[PDB]
């Protein structure tokens, strides 16, 4: 019945980006323990957790291109046939697949989605 077990996209620690993870504990006072998909764990405030699973079509996101540089793109599709989520991300009229954990949100991109998808609460 609780928020535990939900897949989320959440601000990591006090960094500039939100990353994919899972809520593993309600630690009280509107904070949650998260297990991030890369294996790291931290406590995150509810205001900094997005509940959209998956991130929806036409969302502006960030991803690594060519194993070289991070830049923005737009979500244009999803694949979950294998039981693992992949996103189709469009950059400059061209699309490429990205595993769930490779799609991240800058503070601007993630804060944008609070009104629609934030855990919260928000006053
Ligand atoms: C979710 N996951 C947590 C660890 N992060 C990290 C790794 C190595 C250096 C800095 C940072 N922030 C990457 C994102």
């Amino acid at each position: 019945n609780s928020f535990v077990g939900l897949r989320v996209v959440a601000k990591w620690s006090s960094n500039g980006y939100f990353y994919s993870g899972k809520i593993t504990r309600d630690v009280g006072a509107g904070k949650y323990k998260l297990l991030f998909d890369d294996g790291y764990e931290c406590d995150v405030l509810g205001k900094d957790i997005l509940l959209c699973d998956p991130i929806p079509l036409d969302t502006e996101v960030t991803a690594l291109s060519e194993d070289e540089y991070f830049s923005a793109g737009v979500v244009k599709g999803h694949r979950k046939e294998s039981g693992e989520l992949y996103y189709s991300i469009e950059k400059e009229g061209q699309r490429k697949w990205y595993k769930r954990m490779a799609v991240i949100l800058s503070l601007e991109q993630g804060n944008r989605l609070r009104e629609q998808y934030g855990l919260g609460p928000y006053e």
